[PDB]
């Protein structure tokens, strides 16, 4: 009797998968980039410590993102001065430890991400939370920040949070060579791999579709090949389709879908290379 009752449930929730309402409440409006990128309602972030008195409190334009064909991930838009904040919220509730900026702050004189990380030596709060920049690392294709974030309320609750910004992929195109971008998943991998409890790598660009959406199609491909081995089914249309049920227009461009392709052949030649070596 319960079961089948409770089938006949699931199956409403099953039709509603596209749904986007929360994004659309006027409360939101000042929350997103664009009036017709919104999260999905089943698998957006809904933000913890809001007063749920208050409509559109719990809002973020964020959805977690799994590999439901095999560790997790958030694809978020990026910051806006007002949602800075709720990026920080967000990124504590999820116990993330790992942040993937994929973008530059301004691209070709427009906005795509305000800085929400202060200078390094410098300290500052973020809504409820204290937020330090330890220290920073460039190298010639990114930069990566060390944070150090904790409650206003609990000031010895600090946890390290690496802030990984790519900074040679523009919106409106793709890298000349897939290399810079492989090793820097395999930092970012390296990082998230050393923490067990971590929680979702958060992967951001302007509008948390495109280059987040392509960064991690190739991150899911990488994994599925290192754990399975070179012989695995690797659909790759399969995948962004599977994505895309998650949070909607994953993969925007047909130079973004290219690259894909071109970042997963180079990292099955070098492996192919690697073991032909081993053996």
């Amino acid at each position: 009797g319960f079961w089948e009752e409770f089938e006949s449930l699931q199956k409403q929730e099953v039709k509603n998968l596209h749904q986007r309402l929360e994004g659309q409440r006027p409360e939101n409006k000042g929350k997103n980039r664009y009036k017709n990128i919104l999260p999905f309602d089943h698998s957006r972030v809904i933000l913890q410590g809001r007063d749920s008195n208050i409509p559109g409190s719990d809002y973020i334009n964020a959805n977690y993102i799994k590999n439901q064909l095999l560790k997790t991930y958030i694809a978020s838009q990026g910051c806006l001065e007002a949602t800075v904040n709720d990026f920080w919220q967000m990124a504590w509730q999820e116990n993330s430890r790992v942040i993937v900026m994929t973008t530059r702050e301004v691209e070709k004189g427009r906005n795509k991400c305000v800085p929400y990380w202060p200078e390094v030596g410098m300290q500052r709060a973020y809504g409820p939370y204290s937020v330090t920049n330890c220290g920073e690392h460039d190298t010639t294709e990114y930069k990566l920040r060390t944070l150090q974030v904790s409650p206003l309320d609990n000031g010895d609750l600090i946890r390290e949070i690496w802030h990984y910004q790519y900074l040679s992929w523009p919106d409106h195109g793709v890298p000349s060579e897939p290399g810079g971008v492989l090793s820097f998943l395999d930092q970012i991998n390296q990082r998230q791999e050393s923490l067990p409890h971590a929680g979702p790598i958060i992967v951001h660009c302007s509008a948390g579709i495109g280059r987040t959406g392509t960064i991690i199609v190739i991150d899911m491909l990488m994994e599925n090949i290192s754990t399975k081995g070179l012989d695995c089914d690797i659909d790759i249309q399969k995948t962004i389709q599977m994505v895309r049920a998650q949070r909607s227009g994953m993969v925007q461009t047909e130079a973004q879908y290219k690259f894909i392709y071109v970042a997963i052949a180079q990292f099955i030649e070098t492996t192919k290379k690697k073991l032909e070596v081993l053996q």
